[PDB]
């Protein structure tokens, strides 16, 4: 899977909100482009002159994520974040020249991402009460990953002493995206655990934070809530479910070639962090069959 790279695998089966620190700093921003940010402004003007109903929106930028030594007390992760925008994404990661910008950043800054917007996404491995994960089908008419399979998620919009409010908005955002797209009541969801961070090498290395969320509803009940919104209540065109038993071997199935890169990152991290037991009971051959 060359189109997905793991940047972070969390310990302990996943980290809760209270174990994560953020540093939001203009030192963590994109660098101005070599010949100037006028190239971004020109792409945006061309787009608005065809689609004048489009709007810009602020986004968090991922600079880096440092894990504490394993087994330590106190905060376990530091997220270094900056700010970016939808407009800066369209002019950098989404540009036909994005690979040239990655080579230039290696040359000038020793950092392949220095000239890239790199907006931070969120995604969820969402489990039902009857042990299935939730998948969504993308419209064949959208610009990014048309017709491919995705998991719930989105790209959060801004608004440790401003740090804790930023971590709160990231955890809040993945629940809000589940409620808006799947149409589930908030009180049927667990507090999220962070599983890790995955990069989409088909979008010049932009990253997504991948979370585990449990729902108290069965697969039948989740399907009823999704459908009862009607076609205008969701951006996706369908919902479906895979037993957690079967997610273990998903990379060997025909479904794998249909998954978009951020959804592949969610499922790899689910399998490594929530699956893959370490103890004698769950590791016994009848509960963890060989192959
Ligand atoms: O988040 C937005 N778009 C995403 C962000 C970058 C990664 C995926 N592609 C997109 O177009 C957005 C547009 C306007 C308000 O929010």
């Amino acid at each position: 899977d060359p189109e997905v790279t793991l940047l972070l695998q969390c310990p302990g089966g996943g980290l809760p909100q209270e174990q994560i620190q953020a540093e939001l700093s203009p030192a963590h921003d994109r660098r101005p482009l070599p010949g100037g940010d006028e190239a971004i402004t020109a792409i945006w003007e061309t787009r608005l002159k065809a689609q004048p109903w489009l709007f810009d929106a602020p986004k968090f930028r991922l600079h880096s994520a440092t894990l504490a030594p394993i087994g330590s007390r106190g905060p376990q992760l530091l997220l270094r974040l900056g700010l970016t925008s939808y407009r800066d994404f369209l002019g950098t990661n989404w540009s036909s020249s994005a690979a040239w910008l990655r080579q230039q950043g290696a040359t000038d800054w020793g950092d392949t991402q220095a000239y890239l917007a790199d907006p931070l996404g969120v995604g969820a491995a969402l489990a039902t009460a009857d042990d299935f994960l939730v998948f969504l089908r993308r419209s064949r008419q959208v610009a990014e990953a048309p017709g491919l399979v995705d998991v719930p998620g989105g790209h959060p919009e801004p608004q440790d002493l401003a740090g804790q409010l930023v971590v709160h908005e990231l955890f809040s955002s993945v629940l809000q995206e589940i409620c808006d797209e799947v149409n589930l009541p908030l009180l049927t969801l667990s507090q999220p655990l962070l599983l890790g961070i995955a990069r989409n090498e088909t979008s010049a290395g932009r990253a997504s934070a991948e979370f585990y969320v449990q729902c108290s509803l069965t697969s039948e009940q989740v399907r009823k809530h999704y459908l009862s919104g009607g076609p205008e209540a969701h951006e996706s065109t369908g919902i479906f479910f895979v037993e957690t038993q079967n997610v273990r071997r998903l990379p060997e199935t025909e479904m794998w070639a249909e998954l978009c890169p951020s959804a592949k990152g969610a499922i790899i991290l689910y399998n490594r962090v929530q699956g893959s037991p370490t103890g004698a009971a769950l590791g016994s051959p009848a509960l963890l069959p060989p192959l």
